[PDB]
């Protein structure tokens, strides 16, 4: 259960270098937005791209110093199980795509998911973020 | 629940929009910085070129803002307890200052549903005018 | 359930600007009254009046400087869901319309609802101040 | 419950009515100031084309002073607990200070019956006199 | 159920003023006896006591300065709903009416009563705040 | 429960009497003082014309002092919990300072009794003997 | 439910004045040995002992200044309702009869009774006290 | 439970016994004390004329001492919970100072009985030997 | 339920003073190791020893200033009730005999045993320790 | 659950890899720690000879350093609760500082499994691209 | 559960054995020192004529020293919970400082077994190599 | 249930001296640690390793200093029993054996068990860690 809606984006080269920086938690579930980080950085080499570096703890000022082209930055806007015995995972996340030349948003993206009850936390995020993130597969 | 939209101006893809603190009037923390991403998601996916997140809009050259509310925004209490979103939204003439357009929003939604998910579609219903 | 009170009142213009000031809260829940504010506000623009604006954080002192014609005010006396598992909504709320030149209340009503328990708080609300603040509807 | 009224004048429109401190004796906050909203509310619904809620009454024009007290103002307890509301009310001439008018009235309401109308309604009939 | 018990009194007058003085409260319900003070002196005027007034925050030097030919005092010995979901009402008051003259209790009462568990606390005290305060009702 | 009462003088309608410091032995606040005011009120409508609640005795005239001490006053524990009195009292000539008159009673009443009720009811019978 | 046990004691005068001094309180209920006090001291009236007298808050010292010829006091061990929903009362108490004269127990007694569970704590407390304090009714 | 005695004195009514200071080892407050009155009441009770309850039983011309401890003086947990006693004493000659009789008791009854009677009831059993 | 292992040890007399001196307390249960004191030195009497002598609050210090032959010691490794309603009572001890000469333990003991749930913990224990203290029993 | 993997070296049984600070980003204190001990052995298992447990990685000769994160690593709620692992790894060439193999990995499992089973098990799987 | 003994010397029932420190690995308080106070007494039962509880071994003339530790000794949680005891002992020869016996045992009772029983019945078992 | 994981290992002698060295613990249990020590070390001396010695409170400054000529080291990852009555026992744990000559991992070994519901923790853990240990045994 879910969807996910995506703007066009460019297609991205296998040697377009893309910092991650600081995803956003807006959720009580700490280190959420780490999570995403980690998970969003894996998809994105998943997906072709070679060089994929996350930011320490504007943020163009650090993007830059690595030459990275792009930034992909979001954040959570829920990840937790809903509560009770059998409380089914949800997770919600934002993406922004960054031209690091000038700072502009070129792709972005929305996608929430709600889990079967069976299902842990981390399975649910990791395919949502894979599915959300595909647009940003390397072109053949 | 339902939404109502005020008439407003048919945007341009190159009408600069500066989406600008959504206040929070729930218990959920952080609801209105959610219904900030959101927005200037749904802002973009309706086309909007370029649309930032924070006047200070002059001096980013937006031609309009983005603004409003969140009235509620939580699982009612329980288990099985339904997700409910609840939002105001303001578009703002940055020339003049004027409120060229509003829209009001509410849902509750299944028990098996996401509240992201329901605030999400919901917020996307009630900016659909704002596509072009 | 529930119901509506109404006086009389003018028949306002699209022209009449509206200045929407601090809606007090008796309530228990927090910003309650910021709620009021704020749906107030857009069922007014909704109802076909052009210029309207609420107030910061007597108040007549801040509309003339708006040169605001009146301001819509009130008080919400309840806002919350009935206590346990599928506890009702309900609201209740009173409006004064002031009238700027000599600080007479022009018009004022009194609404209360109970809502489906299988309803948001937000959309009886809503609807409530809808139904309430009808009669300042903009004249054809 | 119950409506009591005693006599009092028959109140004109153009009779200026200053609402002043209904008293809480409830432990639900602000009771007293959801009573004074009302009762304006209701005073001006019965014709009284001027009602104003702050010796004060002298200085504002006022004829007559309406206060009161709430002595209940609650859900009754537990899931399904019924709204109980109980209030005194009584109407002072301001030139020489009487109580000319003066009246109490309790209500229960059902399980699925919201406070607020409850005490609107109340408030309502016990203050009906006071209308022409 | 309940019972009420009163000794005899005086008829009073139509224009026999009244001093309604601090109502003790012997219960756990806070303003318990500032309720009742506020129901009785309704009931005197009810009645038919034109002149009652309830004082302020022995006693009889406040009473004559206000020209008062009696004083209405009393306490409350209940006044709660019984514990429990559908705990019924329960009420109990003793009342004293002072000769302001002499400080001489010409008249007493006593009256307990157990109310409907589908009753406010509100409705039966006012009950039977009336009806233990019947014999001041005004002579014809 | 029960009650036991000792010998005691006749009383005349003018031997004025004096209430005075009824112990609370209990855990509800305020045991002692609903006792006072039960039992001035119940003297009276025995007919004891002058009765008073506060040595003191002599000078405000008194012929006897009732006191006394309650030793429970409360509703049994949980719901439909039945509500317990018991009280002793003493009545004292208060020119030599001797006990002429003591009584001691006990009462349970039914669950959907008042505990007002059963007090009241229980300090009139005990007290009837001081009646004339 | 319980026994009574007496050690033989003298037949006492009407006209023999007794103390009744300090009752040990051995329970958790506060103002147990205070209960039992005015309790026994009502029961050495109503056996006929004109003359009876609870001392304030050896204890001869004062007895001997009072001339009473005898001291009652004792110990209560059990004074409350057995625990949970209907726990019946259960009451447990000793008693010294002291000759002022020479400080001797020259009669004791012990008292236990578990009550009906539709019974008060003081109901069985009076009845128990009572029995207990038979012997010390005044001779014919 | 039991009770089990050793040989002793065979005591006579002009005997002074003096009971000192029995141990409570027990979370029952008081359990200590509450077993020093019901022991001296035995005593008496079982003939002995001159009982006092607390080197010192010299200066109080005490033949014997009866002493001991409290183990076990509760009630078992929960509603029916049963009372349960366990005790031991000792008695000595005040003279040389030996323990010439001693015994332990221990008791659990009905879920329907009193603490106190249980108590009082095996310190009469135990005790018994020290009667004449 | 439970068993008593004992090793051999000799045949005291009854004349054999014997000092009974702190029973360590294992347990959560407060004074545990107090009531194994007591309990022992009455059993230690009811079993034929003239002069037994608990220590107040090596220890061979002490017990030869008292004349004492033996020691008797140990510790209290169970002394409970098992949770929750109708626990039945536990008890766990080991014993030492010490020849107050040489300070060697000459005789030893452990006892366990698991109660009737309508039992007491001091009846069990009171049989447990006589059961494990039988064989210093004295001599015929 | 999952596991994907991204290409990467043909490892090498004399190839030195040193496991890097694993981030725990689970309430389960010591998450991290547990996988670096897991995976530490997996590696060796997988027939990489050298293996170390913490720039450093030069300085103790390492050719490749293997990182990554924790973000599930729990029971789920409730008796019952089935244990939930979800972990992320890098390998990253120490001379270049690059990333050279990247993979995640999540599982649920049974009721009845141990949570360290779970863990280990997937962390086995995860990594088997790391042995030769 | 289970026992393991590795070999060991024949005892002799003239060696001296002394006992030192059983360390407590449980949250039950004492759980070494009842572990202690139990093996001494397993020892002098099987025996070992002269054991002794605590280099201190040295100048107490001791052949052997009996260490150790306990890994578990508690009730199972919940009513009904079964005892459940885990030992690991060793025995060292005081001359030399080595181990030349040690061994390891654990085991779990019925619902109604207490669980000093347990222990007490398991540490004979896994001690019974040093008796003679 | 479980499994245990085993890398290759020298046949190691009945006189290698090994040092068992501070044993992490990764579990809110605690003394985890310190119990795997234990139960390792006697693991391997059933084993036949004649001496084995726990390290007290690199740390090869120490085993060095013992002539030991390996370090068997390791970590916990689980040790309790799962929540809730009935739960049952699971074990987790990792071993490393150390050449103390240049410090190097020549065996290595993984091992997780979850237990029988009516099974002690102890019993679980101490059947595991021998089964995971059990290469370590000497040689023949």
């Amino acid at each position: 259960m879910g969807t996910v809606r995506q703007t066009s984006g460019p297609a991205l080269a296998r040697g377009d270098k893309v910092a991650v920086v600081s995803i956003a938690n807006y959720t009580e579930t700490p280190d959420a937005g780490h999570s995403a980080e980690s998970i969003a950085a894996n998809t994105l080499r998943a997906g072709g791209i070679a060089d994929v570096r996350i930011a320490p703890a504007k943020a163009l000022e650090w993007a830059r110093s690595q030459n990275a082209r792009y930034v992909l930055s979001g954040a959570v806007e829920e990840w937790r199980y809903k509560t009770g015995v059998d409380g089914e995972p949800v997770v919600g996340v934002t993406f922004e795509l960054i031209d690091v030349s000038n700072g502009a948003v070129v792709w972005s993206a929305t996608g929430t998911r709600t889990g079967w009850s069976r299902s842990g936390l981390s399975s649910v995020a990791t395919s949502l973020i894979a599915k959300v993130l595909s647009p940003l597969q390397a072109r053949q």
